[PDB]
């Protein structure tokens, strides 16, 4: 029976030619966006741009908010903020909560993520006792991406690191998770019996905007499969300046160019 939850979103408008189909995937935590990624299907392949949650942008005409904070008054604010601040005109919207993320990952049979060293987090409940390939469950993967204050073993002691250190490990963990998700998706796309229940469960553990079709989601998956086989599937983190070299983490020239390549510019994007 599984049907996706629906949200009415007024999609932004653009004058840009290069900005084609752009999906906004939001990992949800009065709510905060823990994960913000833009999935770009094209004729070259598929590119995923992971937008750091702590990144501050121009949310509404002459006002600044962090990406994670834009989700609080609703997805409409995040969709609008990305447009006025980064120039990304959202074509489709996917929203996944904590329980939805853990269900989806456990429906994939978990994800294989390399752990460089034993990590723990009292807040998220993360405890990885050894380094190597780990096959993380839904709850483990969620604890890894949510890891606010990761404790690590230094000089025989559990030690916390800087806020920038933790945000860097988060973008890195989300990047690994995103790749592990993509890899597990294709590995489950080989078997026929799997897909039927898998595609059914995914639909029931997702929130979509009113204008995006369950069939539009199938086309994304179809263009992603074609891009996995062609070796044209790429995941990139938005190149922001040294995180511990400024109080506020703002988009730099590197970030603007990388976004300009894919046809995103604030000057050419308009909400409502
Ligand atoms: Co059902």
């Amino acid at each position: 029976a599984h049907r996706p939850a629906r949200v009415d979103i007024a999609m932004p408008t653009t004058s840009s030619p290069t900005a084609g189909e752009t999906w906004l995937i939001l990992g949800t935590d009065g709510s905060r966006a823990d994960v913000i990624a833009l999935v770009r299907p094209s004729q070259e392949g598929v590119t995923i741009i992971n937008l750091p949650r702590d990144l501050t942008i121009n949310s509404k005409g002459m006002e600044l908010d962090r990406l994670a904070t834009t989700y609080v008054p609703g997805p409409q604010n995040t969709v609008n903020a990305l447009c006025t601040g980064l120039g990304i005109p959202t074509t489709h919207l996917v929203t996944i909560d904590m329980a939805q993320f853990a269900t989806i990952i456990d429906s994939l049979g978990g994800i294989e993520v390399d752990v460089p060293e034993p990590v723990r987090d009292a807040y998220t409940g993360l405890n990885l006792s050894s380094a190597g390939r780990h096959r993380l469950s839904g709850i483990d993967a969620l604890a890894l991406v949510r890891s606010r204050h990761p404790e690590i073993l230094r000089d025989g002691r559990w030690v916390t690191m800087s806020q920038a250190d933790g945000a860097q490990r988060r973008s890195q963990s989300t990047a690994t998770v995103m790749q592990a998700v993509l890899s597990a998706i294709g590995q489950k796309a080989s078997n026929p019996v799997s897909l039927h229940q898998l595609a059914h469960t995914v639909a029931g553990n997702i929130t979509l905007d009113s204008g995006t079709g369950l069939s539009d989601l199938a086309a994304l998956g179809r263009s992603a499969s074609k891009a996995r086989r062609a070796g044209a599937t790429t995941i990139i983190d938005l190149p922001t300046g040294p995180r511990d070299e400024s109080i506020i983490v703002s988009p730099n020239q590197e970030s603007r160019d990388l976004l300009a390549r894919y046809g995103y510019s604030p000057k050419t994007c308009r909400p409502a």
